[PDB]
């Protein structure tokens, strides 16, 4: 009975240039997300999420984003890292929530494919894992399409 | 004790000629949030935290917005799962919201079938930053527990 | 096992001429908050988790931390954890996280390792991105 809850932000450009991958999924689009990884929005919220719920500080922390090791990296690979380093803490994954924001493109025919990689991730059912997208109604920065935004929500137990 | 968690976010722009309409309050204020529905921003981000709890998806893929939290309750139970606590911010610069705050919980705790001590409403301005601080949207954020 | 959820938010425009306190800590800076985001973003979540309202009804900012835990606790209610996010262009916040984390848990009176601080910029996009804002965000869990 030894629950926890953690949040995770994370944000990126969208440039030209770049594949976008977004719950693991890539999507054919004309601009992709910027950053030293495959810059995976979704999967970096979800992983902080989860150290924040073990307490284990932040993405950033565990993973360094200047390691030429991780150029391009699979975020996949680094949420699985993130979830054994949990397991390894001594806490169970209950849940995972997601909210994605984003102008274009649209990601309603990718939801699906996005919870399923991150069951797979986290060895979760499909059941345990929820992905939502979201415009920002045309406002701000992410209405004008210069980024997108994921948030996300992890329950846990020890 | 199979609990879970989810969290939401809706924004909706203050335009002219609408009511403005969050937690089913009605706000005496020159503009009101554009939307499909009656843009009720604060009853969007709490369904979206109910479904995502629920791992049911959202509420785009869903669909009054009190009719529309009714059938999300619903849809919650209807998997399996029991509300215990919901809290929420609304973020807008104007105008003021403590006055509504009290009619907001109640008229959600009983959409959700809750007591008042199970559900939070809470308010804030954006210090004058962001298209928020302008006034030109209201922000929702919520947070909700379920048990299976 | 009555646990419930609170959630928080607050953000401040970061301009020249003020010191630049997250977290109960001062942090060298050519610019500071116009005002601790982080632990009013913790408050309104614990407040939030016990159904209390929030900051704005109830009242340094650490004083108002301590004094929102002793509320909480009155109405029944022990905090399980609290996790955060701050989200700053700069400076760098990584090497204050642990005296953030100890401050708030000694306000909390929690153990070190149910206080969780994390830290982002916002990769240059919006007031966040242009240095002219500081945004926290937070999640606490607590039982009855
Ligand atoms: N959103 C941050 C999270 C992060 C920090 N350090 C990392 C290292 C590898 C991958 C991602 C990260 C980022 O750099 N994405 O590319
Ligand atoms: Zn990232
Ligand atoms: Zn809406
Ligand atoms: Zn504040």
């Amino acid at each position: 009975m030894d629950f926890r809850i953690g949040q995770g932000y994370d944000v990126h450009q969208l440039v030209p240039g770049r594949p976008l991958i977004i719950g693991g999924v890539t999507i054919p689009y004309e601009r992709g997300l910027l950053g030293h990884s495959d810059a995976d929005v979704l999967l970096h919220a979800i992983t902080d999420a989860l150290f924040g719920a073990a307490a284990l500080g932040d993405i950033g922390r565990h993973f360094s984003d200047t390691d030429p090791r991780f150029k391009g990296a699979d975020s996949r690979a680094l949420l699985r890292e993130c979830a054994s380093r949990v397991a390894q803490a001594g806490f169970a994954i209950r849940n995972v929530d997601s909210t994605i924001i984003a102008q274009a493109p649209k990601l309603a025919p990718h939801i699906d494919a996005m919870r399923a990689n991150i069951a797979a991730d986290l060895d979760l059912p499909l059941d345990r894992v929820n992905v939502k997208a979201k415009t920002n109604e045309k406002l701000g920065y992410l209405g004008r399409g210069e980024g997108i935004e994921a948030q996300a929500a992890a329950l846990v137990v020890r």
